[PDB]
């Protein structure tokens, strides 16, 4: 009974094992399993009388990593059944009862052996083996074959929220429990964020040029196919060819259009020229990656990308998750750029600060000053270091002026900024006490992001994210039930609690508006509005859009901060990986814009 | 359902908890308790959603300590029901399921606090608690109040027997199984051999003098009741008397007859000079040792012994543990040294080595020649430094004549000693392939000893000691029933023990056991004993029986050295021995060894 993870359409995504139990009868256990445990131990004072005590035990000691009983030990360990265990296996999961993890064969390797070889030799000494059974035993490696116990491997992201975040708030009893949790997750939307957010890396990655092979002269066994990359060692360099050796023990030939994309990597802001022979792109024994076409017909040369990118996708109605992408790639690291990766906002921060000015009674075409301005000390300056004067406020939006977004910040009020942030779902302790935030120097989540950009989609509404719409137990019996805050409770008849109104109807329709406008100013759909996003020296790139039925806010950075280019300013990576999931995800379905009459 | 400990005549003598859960109606949480678990992470994204799904864990998150839900933690930590805690208390246990060894606040006090302060911060950020609930709670210390779940006040040697046993060959999941252990001890009999064990070590210790405070300025909390000896500091010291502070915080004067005693320990050998005043003995800041009046009404300086000592009974016709004691006190030291204390036997082993010459075909009066030996580079000498000439065998015995023991090994031989004694429990890897054997140089425990006697007394068969009768589970089913190997069957399917020695030689041999005991060292006439001792008198032991009783004493110094040079012969485990046997046998009939 694992813990297992259901998207929102039924499909099984993801089981968690937690502890394990496989009884055994007595009678069925190898009499060599027994004679360990009875050599196990200097002294007996409860032979007959500590058998006959150990089938009481037997199938409930705990043996570490989630194994209780023997049949557990030997599954978790060796992928083995009772009677598939060697001499120096039995001795080793008989050597753990005393301490399941001071003898651990996984965090004490070397410590376990000596345990092991210990219980080896007085099994020796009490006749239970031979000599040569004793000499084969003790000479025998760890020799674990431990089986994956969590198995993720359909939509790893979704999968791993689950599991994380029941491990982060209940502990490890969470995954114990055997309870199917039914997500919010869309499995088609899903898979299209996945490839979308894959794609969009990957687009970066090229335009900034090879950074050559990731290995040289390495063994090929010791790397891993990933995001439909090969892991290939080079065997031969021609002109404008080069074969290579595949996992598969098949030899390749990559042509001259696949791998003449590699001029190479100098700095974010350089490339080299276009490669003229293969020779300076690779070379023998070099560790590539390469990638077939639709029927495997012809191999191209490809890199995985160092940049990192993330995408969120909720109904801006009741806040649940659609679709969720924390990396390249799940196979990279288990971290969760969406709900874990804090990074400043920038510029996308700019709509939460302009929309309390149009909540003061500024509108979308009151005129604002985009004048030098000294505060004490600090004179924030526009990123083209150009000054516009008096300017409609949608305009200064569009343009992201520095200096406005301090005026509207000094008539606001810092304090009344920073309670609506922490309105629109922004951390209090992220929130500087100070001028910059209007600059968007605040640290913030993607999903945080995300809340706050439905408030636009919805009305005027604080929804909250969620990922559960139910819980089961292992029999059938639903044991929870999500009751979301809606912004909009006919809109689900198309409930009970209605979401808190964190800006006025009027604010969150003028904001809708420019955001849709600034969109439309530069997908075939005229429902859709979005704000582009950049930090100082382009250390991040972000979007975040919706129309009235998904946001999402994509990003894009390196996970150590360092400039994505000087050509890479606003926003520019992040919104062709916004504009192909928001153009796939949103296929066929009407235009959903604001509602002006449906309460 | 804790481990249960039971004693023969079903009486409870100890219980250990194990894991605990107590579960809780959802509704009977205080809000503040709910609103804790809320505050405890930065973002939740299942606070609304969270406090329903708080309500599938609340009962089974683990807390660290053995606690699972609330409810145990409550009890666990603060020795509270969850509605008794405070606002701190609650915001400390809430932040323990994401790493409750990381926040343990046993373990790691300061991070625990951290952790707790930082949640008492964010419930008041959320509003969960007011700017005054706040400042509270998190001036307010850890106060920790941990309950004992091991209660072992009874008869703590015979407790912990059952429990660091079940630990050692099956693991924690011992005390969570929740079983009843119905043991072999005898209530009665237990009790005896512990206030004999006591006694006979404090003998010992008085004649070798008063060796001066247990600590000197050290603090008194630090220091435990036990063998009816209270630790007290030392506040005043007058010319023939003494101030103390007790740990319940009182003050008693010590008068010149409970300290007048007091001769100073030189070596083990030698005592200085009777004190005249009291500041020979104690001085301020002394952490001493004090004993109260039958009643309570006069204090007296006690010391408790460095010497160290145990008993094991056990029934000779199946191995049944009737008393085990494992030191002075199990509160003073954990150590059983009747199960661990490996220690050499000396003269005790001679009766095994002489049975086998029995077995051989030679008698109780057998001449034997007590002379110089040499046997090539070894040369054997008699600890008293003399030689009888040819006496009888059972003489031979008795005075524990070195010399006899070689050249009675040399006519058994070597392998045949080894034998017997790997009959009776003795290591093989601890029984030297050599002479020396027949001086008793293998390495023993008492409880193997206790074994080997009992083939005397059981008329030559191999017993094996057990202290388990039967387990029921905690709901009363019995899930083990003893199945020993029996001696004699009808004395009582039953298994049948198997003969290790000679019928008539386990009979002589206990008779010339009975003779020693009788007319060389109780109004009965069913016992036969052995005293022992080994080289520089590092150990006093003394072995004996009657049909249904095997009883071994030791005393001796755990890092070993000399018990003194009037301490041979097995001096200091006699009285023990006498003392136990005397008591435990009253009014039980004549129970003697049967020829067949």
């Amino acid at each position: 009974k694992p813990l297992q993870v259901y998207t929102a359409d039924n499909q099984l995504i993801a089981e968690y094992g937690g502890k394990l139990s496989i009884p055994v009868e007595y009678k069925q256990i190898p009499p060599n399993f027994i004679h360990a445990f009875l050599a196990a131990e200097d002294s007996s004072f409860f032979n007959l009388s500590k058998e006959d005590i150990l089938s009481l035990y037997v199938n409930k000691i705990f043996l570490g990593k989630n194994a209780y009983g023997i049949a557990a030990a030997a599954k978790i360990y060796y992928n083995k059944s009772i009677n598939e265990l060697s001499i120096a296996q039995m001795a080793m999961i008989a050597g753990l009862p005393k301490a399941p993890s001071k003898y651990n064969p996984v965090v004490n390797p070397e410590r376990a052996l000596e345990r092991r070889n210990w219980i080896l030799g007085r099994m020796l000494q009490l006749g239970y083996i031979s000599q040569a059974e004793y000499q084969k035993a003790v000479a025998e490696p760890i020799n674990l074959n431990m089986p994956n116990r969590d198995l993720n491997n359909i939509h790893p992201y979704a999968g791993e929220m689950v599991r994380s975040e029941l491990v982060k708030h209940f502990g490890e009893q969470a995954i114990d429990s055997g309870y199917k949790v039914y997500t919010t997750i869309n499995a088609k939307r899903q898979a299209i964020a996945e490839k979308a957010v894959q794609d969009g890396l990957e687009a970066y990655d090229r335009r900034h040029g090879w950074r050559g092979a990731e290995a040289h002269d390495k063994p090929l066994s010791e790397f891993r196919a990933y995001a439909n990359t090969y892991p290939a060692q080079v065997t031969k360099v021609n002109s404008s060819s080069f074969e290579a050796l595949m996992q598969d023990g098949s030899t390749v030939t990559v042509q001259w259009s696949g791998m003449s994309w590699a001029r190479p990597y100098r700095n974010a802001n350089s490339v080299g020229a276009a490669p003229s022979r293969a020779s300076q792109i690779v070379k023998v024994k070099d560790i590539v990656r390469l990638r077939p076409n639709e029927a495997k017909t012809a191999w191209s040369l490809v890199q995985v990308p160092k940049v990192q990118g993330q995408l969120i996708a909720i109904n801006p109605n009741d806040g649940s998750i659609e679709a969720i992408v924390g990396g390249y790639n799940f196979y990279q690291s288990k971290f969760n750029r969406a709900l874990q990766g804090w990074r400043q906002p920038g510029s996308t921060i700019k709509p939460f600060l302009y929309a309390l000015a149009l909540e003061r009674g500024m509108t979308p075409y009151s005129m604002v000053n985009d004048s030098p301005i000294t505060i004490g000390k600090w004179t924030p300056k526009n990123s083209d270091g150009r000054y516009l004067g008096m300017i409609p406020l949608r305009r200064a939006l569009y343009l992201s002026r520095n200096t406005v977004s301090v005026r509207l910040l000094q008539t606001v009020g810092i304090e009344r900024t920073r309670q609506l942030f922490m309105d629109f779902g922004l951390q209090e302790d992220q929130i500087p006490r100070n001028y910059t935030i209007a600059l968007g120097t605040p640290q913030v989540l993607p999903i945080q992001m995300a809340t706050g950009y439905a408030t636009f989609a919805n009305g005027g509404y604080r929804v909250q994210p969620h990922f559960i719409q139910r819980i089961e137990d292992a029999y059938g019996k639903v044991i929870y039930e999500a009751k979301p805050e809606y912004a909009c409770i006919p809109c689900i008849n198309a409930q009970y609690r209605q979401a808190q109104r964190i800006l006025k109807s009027s604010s969150a329709y003028d904001m809708a508006n420019i955001l849709r406008d600034v969109i439309e100013h530069g997908i075939g759909r005229s429902d859709l509005g979005g704000k582009t996003g950049t930090t100082n020296d382009a250390k991040d790139a972000w979007f975040a859009g919706f129309n009235g039925k998904l946001v999402t806010v994509t990003w894009v950075g390196f996970d150590q901060p360092t400039t994505l280019g000087r050509r890479e300013y606003g926003g520019i990576a992040a919104l062709p990986i916004w504009i192909n999931f928001m153009g796939q995800a949103l296929q066929g379905t009407p235009a959903a814009w604001v509602r002006l009459e449906k309460d």
